[PDB]
């Protein structure tokens, strides 16, 4: 029971850093999982033998695409641990068991393609789920892995407080749907504004956990740029796949997807920190402070992504 994750040295130290890369090593990252609970949340929280069955069922259940991964949900989780340990005076005992939870299971069973290839498809899950398509199902499929023998890590729980973490899970889960967080950030930036922002109200802590997971999602791009840089590779893959799947459905991709404008993937990463990322970390960082590395860092990555265009590499 006195059993406590030990992470080496160089790790220990990285770990609390905003900008800290979980590595190559597949093996050490359910470790690194755990010592973020353990220090998140508490030794206490979950039974280590249902965590440890959890984590690998979580595992399983993600595909071999080359960046919606495991290797994603470890980052997501890790960028949530981050922001949680920069302002763990802010957070519920609840919110901090459901986030790391919800960022680990973000992307459960995600093929590698967008809502609209499932949409333009006719794929089943567009069906099932109109808006937020394979949002629900990583929901859904995170709830699957709860029921199974041995796998409910909230036992412990009350009836009432399993459905509060679940309902976490559940919101934190369809925000990150980049669709919608146009819209939360633009209620958030007006709720800061006007300073009718109150984190005592819940449809207002809603909104900042949404920002929260947009942050997490996105945190690529807050890394130190040769990470940036090489995951942005992973990211393209997975676009220019299902760039090549539009045209076998006979539509022409938009350009950011089409494998022959390769050449326009600088230009269209700054549209993508201009539009999206920059305002992302900005609104964050009015609402809670100590994320200011977060937007920092994503600064530094816009720079060095003018420099690409600019011929400077
Ligand atoms: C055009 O670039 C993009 C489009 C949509 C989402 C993206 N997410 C990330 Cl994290 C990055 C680095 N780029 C993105
Ligand atoms: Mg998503
Ligand atoms: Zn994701």
């Amino acid at each position: 029971g006195l059993m406590q994750f030990t992470l080496p040295v160089r790790l220990c130290k990285e770990i609390e850093l905003f900008h800290f890369d979980i590595g190559p090593f597949e093996n050490m990252w359910p470790g690194i999982f755990v010592y973020m609970v353990h220090r998140s949340c508490g030794t206490s929280c979950f039974e280590l033998e249902k965590l440890c069955r959890f984590i690998m069922s979580v595992k399983k259940n993600y595909r071999r695409v080359p960046y919606h991964n495991w290797k994603h949900a470890v980052t997501v989780a890790h960028c949530m641990y981050a922001i949680l340990q920069n302002n763990h005076t802010l957070f519920t005992d609840l919110e901090r068991k459901g986030l790391l939870i919800a960022c680990l299971c973000h992307d459960l069973d995600h093929r590698g393609f967008s809502n609209s290839y499932l949409q333009k498809f006719d794929h089943p899950l567009a069906a099932l789920y109109s808006t937020s398509t394979m949002e629900q199902h990583h929901f859904s499929q995170t709830v699957s892995i709860l029921q199974l023998e041995g796998h409910n890590i909230f036992s412990t729980l009350s009836s009432s407080e399993y459905e509060q973490v679940l309902e976490i899970i559940r919101k934190a889960i369809i925000a990150t749907d980049l669709a919608l967080y146009f819209g939360n950030r633009k209620q958030l930036e007006e709720m800061y504004q006007t300073g009718s922002l109150n984190l005592n109200n819940q449809s207002h802590r809603d909104r900042v956990i949404g920002l929260m997971m947009t942050a997490c999602d996105l945190c690529s791009v807050t890394k130190l740029w040769p990470v940036t840089k090489l995951t942005a590779n992973d990211i393209y893959a997975e676009f220019w796949a299902e760039g090549d799947e539009m045209k076998k459905l006979g539509i022409q991709p938009i350009p950011m997807m089409d494998r022959d404008k390769k050449d326009e993937v600088p230009q269209g990463q700054l549209g993508f920190y201009n539009a999206v990322a920059i305002p992302c970390y900005t609104t964050l960082t009015q609402i809670l402070p100590p994320t200011e590395p977060l937007l920092k860092a994503c600064r530094d990555n816009l720079s060095q992504w003018e420099k690409v265009i600019r011929g400077e590499e």
